[PDB]
């Protein structure tokens, strides 16, 4: 007997946003989850996560990471848990040797952005605690740095909450029945219908979007990430360590300052296991890779940071094979709208995403363009 303007496939990272957006519009909106969000079980767990602006992958992201940043001011005034501290994001390579640089410091330059440039001895000189060979160069963003997104999801979940969107969890969705006029979703514990669906269902979205019959390759990774006792006097927040995204020999790696002497915790980007989402082994250290891909990153680069391993998550990206976002209507039905393939870099933009969802939910259409972010793009495949 429950009929919804608007329901929410998935409620984490984007599908939290954009029921927030909804439900601060007085849109009647069911938020469905697999579990109770903000859970272990996903991609947005390991309690931060980097936002930065100068982002080289395309210029659309950066219009929607100066959104996104906005949007978390926002979302701190509006809460009382806490949503993003100022660390600065530094990047680093060898210079010559690296597109992501390169593209760092082309899209700062090209949008104007405030950024610092540095190099070789620079970067160790201004912040102890980092190691890198003379021939390496940087550029820091001193107004980016690190969101908590768990806390994130549990406020955005909260306020839509007390605007009167309800949440059901522990709810896996099964299927999918769209008409012209309506959707459907089957669960274990029910259906419903509404108006429109938004789907945004993470790693499970490799699985799932065939029930929508569609066929884009997305393929889920294994992601971990440590946190290790750190030599405070060099890798605290307090003392400006920034949050770090960098490249290196063997790939790029991302990390985090020791918060409140918590320990540096770090991750590594370019590698990761092909699992799927409902046999993924989410224990910290079944790998000997686990552990030693980040110590082979700490003892050259960060050395004071390669203390006792104090912690592991196992979390997940989904990648497109352009990397780019999906973000679109369903081709064939204008009332599904979906949000897949974050690829590994989506949460800095899911407040903003939040909106664009809100926005083709109940318009069919956005403010700006989003055509790179297209599910009718042929780079998908
Ligand atoms: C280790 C790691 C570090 C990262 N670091 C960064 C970073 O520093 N900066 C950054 O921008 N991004 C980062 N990312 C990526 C970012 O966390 C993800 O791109 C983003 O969280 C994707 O959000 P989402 O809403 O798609 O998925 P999720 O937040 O996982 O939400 C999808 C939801 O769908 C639910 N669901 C699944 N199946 C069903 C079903 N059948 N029925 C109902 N519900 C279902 C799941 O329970 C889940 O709650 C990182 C990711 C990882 C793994
Ligand atoms: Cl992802």
């Amino acid at each position: 007997s429950t009929h919804f303007d608007v329901i929410v496939v998935g409620a984490g990272s984007m599908g939290m946003a954009a029921g927030y957006q909804l439900a601060k519009q007085g849109v009647k909106t069911l938020l469905v989850d697999a579990f109770d969000p903000p859970h272990t079980n996903g991609s947005h767990h390991g309690d931060t996560r980097i936002i930065r602006h100068a982002y080289g992958e395309g210029r659309e992201y950066v219009p929607l990471a100066l959104r996104s940043q906005e949007l978390w001011y926002e979302l701190e005034k509006e809460t009382h848990h806490k949503i993003f501290t100022k660390t600065g994001v530094l990047v680093f390579g060898p210079k010559g040797e690296s597109a992501f640089v390169a593209e760092t410091m082309e899209a700062a330059k090209e949008h104007s952005l405030t950024v610092d440039l540095l190099e070789g001895d620079e970067i160790n000189k201004r912040w102890p605690g980092i190691t890198v060979p003379e021939n390496y160069n940087a550029i820091f963003e001193p107004n980016s740095g690190v969101l908590f997104s768990e806390n994130c999801i549990r406020a955005y979940r909260e306020l839509a909450e007390a605007r009167g969107a309800k949440v059901l969890t522990h709810t896996r969705v099964e299927d999918f029945d769209i008409s012209p006029d309506s959707v459907k979703i089957e669960t274990a514990n029910g259906s419903y219908t509404a108006d429109k669906l938004i789907v945004s269902m993470g790693a499970w979205n490799s699985k799932l979007l065939s029930k929508l019959n569609l066929d884009i390759p997305l393929q889920p990774y294994r992601q971990v990430v440590g946190f290790f006792e750190s030599d405070e006097s060099k890798y605290s927040n307090d003392i400006d360590f920034p949050g770090f995204m960098v490249e290196v020999p063997n790939g790029i790696y991302y990390g985090f300052p020791s918060f409140g002497g918590c320990g540096l915790r770090l991750g590594y980007h370019t590698f990761g296991q092909k699992i799927d989402p409902d046999t993924i082994n989410r224990e910290f250290g079944v790998y000997p890779e686990d552990e030693s891909n980040l110590r082979a990153f700490l003892e050259e680069y960060m050395p004071g940071a390669n203390g006792e391993l104090k912690r592991g998550a196992v979390c997940m990206y989904t990648k497109t094979l352009d990397e780019h976002f999906i973000i679109d209507l369903h081709p064939e039905h204008s009332n599904v709208v979906i949000a897949a393939g974050f690829s590994g870099h989506g949460f800095k933009f899911s407040s903003g995403v939040g909106e664009v969802l809100s926005q083709l939910a109940l318009t069919g259409k956005t403010e700006h363009d989003i055509s790179i972010f297209s599910i009718n793009r042929p780079a998908l495949k």
